[PDB]
């Protein structure tokens, strides 16, 4: 539910940013003295940073699990500080 909504919002933001980069029509509009593309990119980054960080943490955990390291203290620290 919540995860699906966040993923859909991130996908929509990415598609809008790609369209703005490819099409200069959107760039012709500016808000508060700033280009619309910059604001769209900032909003997309704000709304997708959580998902990006979660994916990065999952990848790091997967890499650590495949690694030969098996110390209990290191695993506990990683789990606590993730």
């Amino acid at each position: 539910t919540l995860a699906l909504i966040e993923s859909a919002f991130f996908v929509v933001i990415l598609s809008a940013l790609v369209a703005s980069l490819t099409i200069n029509v959107l760039k012709h509009h500016t808000f508060w003295g700033l280009e619309v593309w910059k604001w769209c990119v900032l909003v997309m980054v704000i709304f997708s940073g959580m998902l990006v960080t979660n994916w990065f943490m999952r990848l790091i955990v997967f890499l650590i699990e495949t690694n030969f390291l098996l110390r209990r203290k290191v695993l506990y620290f990683v789990h606590g500080l993730k």
